[PDB]
């Protein structure tokens, strides 16, 4: 049915770097899409973690050149944290959409049925993740902002500086 539109305003080392706009596939993965939408708006307030269920102020803690940029750990900030609005973990909804190219928005996980709040934005086609990570959206404006964050990644995954989601929300 009706696809949601959300955004990130990004800063890099504290400097304003632009807005990423994402379209979500509510029609294909309504549960997965709704979780990310509510985390952009912050509407479910404080999580079991004791931290806001909100991407605002979080960072891309893992960034790999010619692969993807990854974020959403607003509880630990290191890839070990994160929390869904549903209460920490939720199953893989379905694997209908594929990792077909740059701009694909997909859930990070620690194996089957481990979805939380961590997600990634692909900078290349990553077909080896099909059937393993739930794809739920795509970048529709600001892919250049994505490339800018990418240039701050390392093979190791560690960023060379803080790439933050300074602001976020739902459009329209």
């Amino acid at each position: 049915m009706s696809r949601s539109k959300v955004f990130f305003d990004i800063t890099i080392g504290g400097k304003a770097s632009g807005r990423i706009v994402m379209e979500l596939y509510d029609d294909v993965v309504p549960k997965t899409a709704g979780n990310f939408r509510a985390l952009c708006t912050g509407e479910n307030g404080i999580g079991k973690s004791g931290k806001p269920l909100h991407f605002k102020g979080s960072k891309f803690h893992r960034i790999i050149p010619n692969f993807m940029i990854q974020g959403g750990d607003f509880t630990r900030g290191n890839g070990t944290g994160g929390e869904s609005i549903y209460g920490e973990k939720f199953p893989d909804e379905n694997f209908k959409e594929k990792h077909t190219g740059p701009g694909v928005l997909s859930m990070a996980n620690a194996g089957p049925n481990t979805n939380g709040s961590q997600f990634f934005l692909c900078t290349v086609k990553t077909e080896w993740l099909d059937g393993k990570h739930v794809v739920f959206g795509r970048v529709v404006e600001g892919l250049d902002v994505v490339k800018a964050v990418e240039s701050n990644g390392s093979q190791s995954g560690k960023p060379v500086k803080d790439c933050m989601i300074a602001d976020c929300g739902q459009l329209k």
